[PDB]
């Protein structure tokens, strides 16, 4: 954390904080599987790769937010990360330092920070905004903070005190923009212009009535206007805060000229050195609260002449406290603290998330819906990068619900779906989460099936990449009917909804069953063989 000056400005960056507002556990994940022409990218390197590619020392306190590589063993030596305090503590003992050397520190969010989590749901958001007051957020973007719904969005941006960009977010009849596009700061006798872009797909991942009126479509054009007009006005460099997702970043990066700096939020990658695409440096969010970026720059008349890029850990263990946040949290959650932190059950395993196609925390929720539902044959979970990691040994809690399953829309569907809809909703997903034209990337992973297994082949055409499917140990028939369950998607609208079944929050299902049972222990059972690759397991015990 004590580093010496360096150039004219700071950027002092985290995102897809998800509402989380306390340490805890946030493994990378084990795989992300990419076509072969987008293999060894950054957005695609994992377990000991990643470490290699960066430079980063096995068992340091970087190798433990970077990679699954040790990591129970890790997180038993370091400690958590995030936790909105040590956050705050981190963001101002640098923010400090900057302006101490005579220097100037802008706070920057990426978005996704407003939702999923008990602290935002208990407030609908309120309490998150409140914490971003506390710290002095610039700027943000967005993507899952429409899930607020516009209404309450709206509200929120009355209370944020920072200043929320965004050139892409248009009325849908006259397209109109509805926010500033950027802010130029001056920067000595510089000036720099941060330019916003939210997620260009939030109207179809969402239910459509969250964002009625607007539109959100990436649009180069309007994009290139804008950072033309902000150099017209005497803008010196520009940055592009971004919740694009990343490759779809690195893909605008070769298409759009003028921009110096992307900070890529919505893929919660973590970027130790920044990458180089076309004249433009990339450096990525990560998630949760587990790291904030420092990016010093050094400007000159026409873009970055340099930069440093710090990924600082935010390890709860060893940094001081933000006095007035922990208050603030005690005085926000003190009526819900039975609630949210009472042990539900006992994990004997690491329960993790991440991943491209499979994890041990999806698998959980696959068997508590068996178990209460021993007539549905399949359940689709959603690949969601947020949520949050169970150590062994690790009660489970309400928070932690909230943290993996707070959709604002959390109804469990029951639903009959012929196995040929089955085959066809994995293929369709494969060719989004595989396709090799980064420009069409979406920044998603592959729903996970609970109930079937599959051999999947990242590399072939379209129509064959998912084979040899199998529910319940019998080969896929696609003239059957088999009983569905899935939540936190549009899955439903394609099947024939259960009867006598009444739609109900996936989380109150996982307590039901957590409360049962008092003690699990899921140990990882890849459902999927990949073609080509070797598919890997962190190890989930220690
Ligand atoms: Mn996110
Ligand atoms: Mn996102």
């Amino acid at each position: 954390y004590d580093l010496p000056p360096y150039g004219d400005a700071t950027l002092l960056y985290f995102s897809d904080l998800h509402g989380q507002a306390f340490p805890h556990y946030f493994m990378e994940p084990p795989n992300l599987i990419a076509p072969k022409p987008l293999m060894g990218r950054p957005g695609y390197l994992t377990g000991e790769a990643i470490l290699r590619y960066y430079g980063v020392e096995r068992g340091t306190p970087l190798a433990y937010l970077l990679s699954y590589v040790d990591f129970v063993e890790l997180a038993r030596t370091f400690g958590p990360i995030g936790g909105m305090g040590a956050l705050t503590a981190l963001i101002r003992d640098q923010k400090a330092r900057v302006e101490a050397e005579g220097g100037k520190a802008l706070v920057l969010d990426g978005g996704d920070t407003w939702t999923n989590s008990g602290l935002s749901l208990l407030t609908r958001g309120e309490a998150v905004v409140r914490w971003q007051n506390l710290v002095g957020v610039d700027h943000m973007v967005s993507h899952w903070e429409w899930t607020l719904g516009r209404e309450r969005v709206e509200e929120l941006l009355g209370l944020f005190r920072g200043e929320f960009l965004s050139y892409n977010i248009v009325d849908d009849l006259f397209g109109d923009p509805l926010f500033p596009a950027y802010r130029i700061h001056r920067v000595g006798p510089y000036a720099l212009a941060v330019v916003g872009a939210s997620y260009p797909y939030v109207k179809v991942s969402h239910p459509e009535s969250f964002t009625e009126g607007l539109s959100f479509a990436l649009d180069e054009r309007r994009l290139q206007e804008a950072v033309d007009k902000a150099r017209a006005e005497g803008a010196n460099a520009v940055v592009l805060l971004s919740h694009n997702g990343m490759q779809l970043d690195a893909a605008l990066a070769e298409r759009i000229r003028g921009i110096d700096l992307i900070l890529s939020g919505h893929t919660h990658d973590l970027t130790p050195r920044p990458w180089r695409v076309g004249k433009t440096w990339i450096v990525a969010g990560s998630a949760a609260g587990k790291a904030l970026m420092r990016v010093d720059l050094k400007l000159w008349k026409g873009g970055i002449a340099n930069l440093r890029v710090r990924v600082l850990p935010v390890l709860a263990e060893h940094l001081p406290k933000a006095e007035d946040v922990e208050a603030f949290l005690k005085a926000q959650l003190a009526p819900h603290q039975d609630h949210l932190f009472t042990p539900l059950a006992v994990s004997e395993t690491l329960l993790y998330k991440r991943d491209t196609l499979y994890s041990t925390w999806d698998q959980l929720v696959g068997e508590a819906v068996k178990a209460i539902y021993p007539e549905v044959e399949v359940v689709f979970s959603p690949a969601v990068r947020w949520g949050t990691t169970i150590l062994p040994g690790q009660a489970i809690t309400w928070d932690h619900l909230y943290a993996y399953t707070g959709f604002t829309y959390p109804e469990l569907y029951l639903f009959y779906l012929r196995g040929a809809q089955i085959k066809a909703v994995l293929e369709d997903i494969a060719s989004n989460v595989f396709t090799s034209d980064p420009f069409y990337q979406q920044g998603g992973d592959v729903s996970r099936v609970f109930g079937l297994r599959y051999v999947l082949d990242p590399d072939a055409p379209t129509g064959e990449r998912v084979r040899e499917v199998e529910v319940g140990g019998r080969p896929l028939d696609p003239n059957r009917r088999y009983l569905a369950a899935a939540y936190g998607g549009r899955l439903q609208r394609v099947g024939e909804a259960k009867p006598g079944y009444e739609p109900r929050p996936i989380y109150e299902v996982l307590a039901e069953y957590l409360r049962s049972v008092g003690r699990v222990r899921v140990r990882p059972e890849p459902n999927v063989k990949v073609i080509g690759r070797n598919y890997r397991l962190p190890e989930v015990t220690g």
